[PDB]
């Protein structure tokens, strides 16, 4: 039994809010000085409900959304530039939100729908553009697939539009779909991705070679996160690459270059080794058993093919202390591991 | 082998609450020098756990079940804060190498959730003895808001506050208070009604302070505003109004306009009901005004709080 | 220069909150253009031109009135930055694009409404009297706009000097109040009605802190009342009232008393003591002086059954109350 | 009037605790069933005042931690066993705190310390850590001196000990003296050291190398966030790197070497080129006037200077063609660069 709203006629100050709401919709003018608008705002919520003026702004805003879909339909559109028409798309309901709540502050800033469940207006409008736009299933699909289609080109030298895929992954970040849509996708990929590369380049490819590669890539996956990726997924990108090109490989490794490292003194290199392993679980483990097995073999060669057994002990602990002392950062393990296999000769 | 058993023997006599038969540091050296022994203490632990359920198959009073609850939770805890620092070594070199297995302590949660809490029948009756205690408090009794604060905090710690708790109790606080809006606006006059209105939005206030989630806050408030308030606008102001002006009652008007300031639709049908009034007692002396005229200005002054919605209807009203 | 003109009057427009006589595409091209081809600096110095003119109206005041003018000048100020952020979203997102450490355009805003209308010594000081005026008045029973309130105490928050202007001098004020207070009521009040009365602050304090404070207060402004309402009078409550309580087995007020006492340091310990102390009495009288019209054995077993039920429902079955009656008893059973 | 707390005699109960924390802090056996301390706990904040237990066991604490700053007495020590040093007291007493915490859970959680403003257990050992080891003057010098060091080193192409340097400012973090301490120094040092390299590095080596190896330094220092600086470092640490290596330098790259890789159409470089300037407000806008420049210039020589081999339509449509797949591959086909080739050819 509610009161008589104080305007002309009935519905003329709504009226003035929708003709508004749409200029902002269609970019034309603002036929009002914003006063007037703010005003009426005012006044819907004081002499009518603030939950019916909420329903109306909601209504005229979901119309819009939905006009927007057809554009998305007029395949078989080049990837990146149906990339390009969602980020616009995208940028122009951001725009139009901001300005819609701007002029409807009071209508989220008020008293009465503080315990309400209602979603402010600026996230009603990301209900509206997931719900509409990127819930899709063909325009999901499209821009996910183009997405990792990007970095896919990108893994494999080309150059792409950070700033494009920046802005994409951010949008689903706001629209709290980055986890669903995305990331699994996106980490499967790398793993299959970082899988095939692991095994491939280990048989093309010398231990230097390959562990100067897989350094790079760890930087370049880095660079990729920092660069356009969210945070929540570092952990599991930088896991997934350590676990293809250096988990899944370490015993090979050594098998395939330890012995070649050690015996041309090859430093930098052992370095590099001791660095990489050190990421993963097992790494330097496994680094030390094979470290005892070297050191093993090269005194059972002295005893049985020896100008000096003594100054060929020596020589041979010169180089092994220097190498416990720069590439493995005089970790006390290996100098044990040592002592424990000189005893065996 | 040897190493590992002291370790064995160590975290049976913590989960026993025995004596620890090793100093300290042979432990702290066991789990350097094992650096499978993740598998191995999450397998002791789970163990453990599982083994925890049978006293929950005991059913038993709800508060006595709660607080059984309550000690296998406290001991839990004590027990896995423990065994994280013998085994804090290993901890921070699975934070230090990047793993994607949980934390010690979070292993720790996901046992308790998969083998105590989550069972249907352990669930239900510590969710049914929580519901409980709090419905007990709503109607005047005593209890142990310690005890509830507790357990609550347990089912965050969990991550289960929302999906089991918070829905149920919503639901049963809807159900009270649309029972308790219906019975009392036939059982007690409106300056009553809006007293014991201001009491229980006061109460919750402190429920939701002292043992609940703040997660909860917004519909906890909004479920007691709208049973107890907005479903009665209307019956409120019929019954009550004229009598409130008419009597210059200006504490209940006060409050009246405090407590539908809070509701949709609240200082609206107010507003309306105003025009009605002026205009109707307005009417019957033109059938003096000054008097009429000061009288209103006060209340819109003190108990409407100089709105200018009130002033302009007011004005308007004076011009019949 | 012709470009960015028709942002400048469009800017000014939003500020005057007049018309804006471009249509938006123009406006957006303008500011795309002006980004291909310095325009943060010159939109900070356009805003900070506008937001220092609104300091002049607070140089006047009833105090509501007063608070009033802050908080229209702030939603103000609120929504014209909402509506620049709009028309030069681009730039803001092509800073954030490119790694700035430059304050987003809102940020920009929050910053320059600290700088120029709140962070004024004479302004501040006239808002938070007011502020602190409002809750006290409430205090004392009369009515207030908590709906301002809100909007007000949000806004320090959203300029993030709540902690430092508001809620020291907030949480002094109500240790004032509430000491005074307690002592006031302690002497005026028996002690039922007393607890009647800290219950009612507590329920009432937890209201305002859901209503218009900020979380962040809730430890302390619960932790004052608590300390100057109970835990400076618990024994001086315990002194006054206990035994009545206890005598004329007063159960809801026996159990008030638990709740409360239970909040507090110290206080079930103080209560358990004095606890001890009236059953050894208490008993002591039955078996030297006994009523005449009851059985030693009856008047015994009556106020066993009597003590039971304390425990049961006034302290809620505390095991610790249970071992202090029994050996309590065996002072004279 | 407190209540008599229930033990043999006065203290027994608080003793067992004091013997168990002293146990603990020295790494020996706990010559008690925790069940007895557990009560012993309880006990003592059931009969008597929890705030009074918790002031007695920070006094313990205090005591001990007080007592480990000797030992970062002992210099001129070298810098990387100093912070072994400082690590290994750091875990030790992370080790003993999370076991009193534990014993003494009771305390922690009471309800009547609900309220308190007093931090928690764990939070009580961060303060006291900070108050009495790393606050000391020298020894936060020493340990700052040695991080930012050994990070230095690393930024040289020495091996250091990563993990180490992840734990130390891990324990930064937790005692929330990260940004104070050293990030400022840390940022600092960055942008000293990058400013002398671009300065450097672009006298040294012509353009194609001199991206080549911006590149790698923004993915290293990446790698270096990633491994072991706080996320809270990101934004400044890149943004100084961009500043000194690119931003400082902009029209000096282009200067230097934009006639060459465009005559010699090195479309690689382009690539790289246009995606870092893209990283650096004005980039890509000083790279579009130069671009603009090009045009205008080798346009006016393609029609006043022709060459004798080629009609000169053939001669335009070359470099038409060549404009084109450099727009197209190098600059992701921007319309900006397809509007001002445009505008630049209307000059000629």
């Amino acid at each position: 039994s509610m009161p008589k709203l104080p305007e002309n006629y009935t519905d003329e100050t709504w009226q003035k809010l929708k003709e508004a709401v749409e200029a902002i919709q269609n970019s034309t003018s603002i036929k009002y000085n914003l006063e007037e608008l703010y005003q009426a705002v005012e006044n819907l919520c004081s002499y009518k409900i603030s939950a019916n003026l909420y329903k109306q702004l909601r209504q005229i805003c979901e119309d819009h959304i939905k006009a927007q879909i057809h554009q998305f339909r007029e395949d078989s559109l080049d990837s990146v530039l149906f990339l390009k028409k969602i980020d616009r798309c995208w940028q122009n309901h951001c725009r139009q939100m901001i300005m819609i709540r701007s002029i409807f502050l009071f209508l989220d800033r008020t008293y009465v729908l503080q315990n309400s469940m209602l979603p402010s207006i600026w996230d009603m409008g990301l209900e509206l553009f997931r719900a509409h736009i990127i819930s899709d299933q063909k325009v999901q699909n499209k821009t996910i697939d183009g997405i990792l289609l990007l970095i896919e080109r990108e893994r494999n030298g080309e150059a792409i539009d950070r700033s494009l895929l920046r802005s994409l992954l951010s949008m689903l970040s706001d629209l709290q779909i980055y986890q669903d849509s995305f990331e699994q996708r996106f980490l499967e990929e790398t793993n299959r991705l970082y899988a095939a590369e692991g095994q491939k380049l280990m048989q093309e490819r010398e231990v230097p070679e390959y562990l100067h590669h897989v350094n790079k890539r760890l930087e370049e996956e880095a660079d990729r996160l920092i660069t356009y990726l969210d945070q929540t997924t570092q952990k599991s990108l930088i896991a997934t690459v350590e676990k293809q090109l250096l988990g899944e490989h370490l015993t090979a490794i050594l098998q395939k270059g330890l012995n070649n490292l050690l015996d041309e003194n090859r430093i930098q290199d052992l370095s590099l080794l001791y660095q990489l392993f050190s990421r993963v679980r097992g790494g330097v483990q496994v680094l030390l058993q094979q470290w005892i097995e070297y050191i093993k073999a090269f005194g059972s060669t002295i005893v049985i093919n020896p100008k000096t057994m003594r100054q060929e002990l020596d020589d041979f602990k010169d180089k092994v202390d220097h190498i416990i002392d720069i590439c493995f950062l005089k970790n006390e393990k290996f100098i044990n591991a040592m002592k424990e296999a000189f005893e065996t000769f």
